[PDB]
């Protein structure tokens, strides 16, 4: 189990929008892995469980007739870390590591949870329309931390002058910010950043527009 | 050559401060406790549209070669604390266990205690009194249950195996929240259990938030 064995194959659980898959793709492209897509319709549970859960992302790993289900987007991308090395998406310098794992936890823990998709149904069936101004308000929150943390120590990308695990984590927060409709105008790091970053083939793969499940423009719910 | 010295900005009730408490402790680290008054913070917050910037709470300060470093967000001073200071270990030596750990300890960093910041509950209870109580206690026990069963499938005399991980610096401060908020916690028997043997320990004793120098 513990030997670092080169046949493992890779299954991800994934939703073409959920922030947190997206973040895992990222890392699965940046680091040249190859993986089967599993996808796990999340608006169709949703509906189904109102008119009548999934857990999103789950990296499943197999082996020697052994499977792994992986969870959590941030100890599942510290495994891809430990596991392939190759390209680094943490530095091995101590405060690097430390600036870089903080960027990643503002959205993770600070950002994302305050607008999943459970908390905003909550919100809006006892104050209608209420779940996007509150969506608006913590994400705002978040990127204005991060725009702060992240212009001292970026360079082209959220921490010097390659991807991290930093901009896994920025660049589908910035996706939601818009889906959200918040203005954008006061992040002007982070929207350079994100730029960078869209520009790059591994970003483009894992982009929810490019994903198995992806529907067309016109049958996409706000 | 100045060696390393650590500040801590903590709060004694903070579920997140008490988590690298733990770290700080577990790993016989010697830190300058720096009290923050986080009432007045947060109702200032609170009038201000939570503003003020660079003010959450845990901060570890630390000093060497003559640079001082910030370190914010608990999981990453953790993992600082066991990269730059691995014995004893929080984190178990195999990838799997690894993965295990950062699960758990994520499960309440990103999975439950945002739900019940003062921010967020402030927020509910500005929209419809009352709302936060109900809102924190539908989290908090969501979010118990999950770790529960996650939980039992591995642990030991703890979390993870029979040593204290990082899983278990998430899990105490959790506990005594879901205390506060008046849940039952009858539900989780191996969450007590495990909550119960680290209790008995020194590292443990010393980061409760009443042996804090900020306890009222
Ligand atoms: N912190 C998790 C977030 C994943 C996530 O948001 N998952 C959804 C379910 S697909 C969730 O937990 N929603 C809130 C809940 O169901 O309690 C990660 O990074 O993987
Ligand atoms: N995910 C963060 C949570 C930190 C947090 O929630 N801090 C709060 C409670 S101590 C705080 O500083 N509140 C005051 C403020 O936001 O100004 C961590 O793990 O460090």
């Amino acid at each position: 189990e513990n030997l670092y064995f080169q046949s493992m194959t890779l299954r991800l659980y994934s939703y073409w929008r959920s922030s947190s898959a997206w973040r895992v793709r990222l890392g699965l492209a940046l680091k040249g892995l190859a993986y089967e897509y599993r996808a796990v319709d999340l608006l169709a549970q949703e509906q189904f469980q109102a008119a009548h859960m999934s857990q999103v992302p789950v990296l499943e790993v197999e082996e020697d007739g052994r499977t792994h289900l992986l969870v959590q987007s941030m100890a599942i991308l510290e495994w891809l870390e430990e596991r392939h090395p190759e390209p680094a998406l943490l530095p091995p310098d101590l405060w690097g590591r430390a600036r870089v794992r903080a960027l990643a936890e503002h959205v993770n823990s600070g950002t994302q949870p305050m607008q999943n998709a459970l908390v905003l149904r909550m919100l809006r069936e006892k104050v209608p329309g209420w779940d996007r101004e509150w969506a608006r308000f913590f994400i705002a929150r978040g990127l204005a931390a991060l725009e702060t943390a992240v212009r001292d120590g970026a360079g082209r990308f959220s921490h010097g002058d390659a991807p991290t695990l930093a901009d896994c984590y920025l660049v589908p927060q910035l996706y939601n910010a818009r889906r959200f409709g918040l203005d954008l105008e006061p992040y002007p790091t982070l929207r350079r950043v994100d730029e960078a970053c869209a520009a790059l083939a591994p970003f483009q793969a894992a982009h929810p527009d490019r994903q198995p499940d992806a529907p067309p423009p016109d049958r996409r719910t706000p």
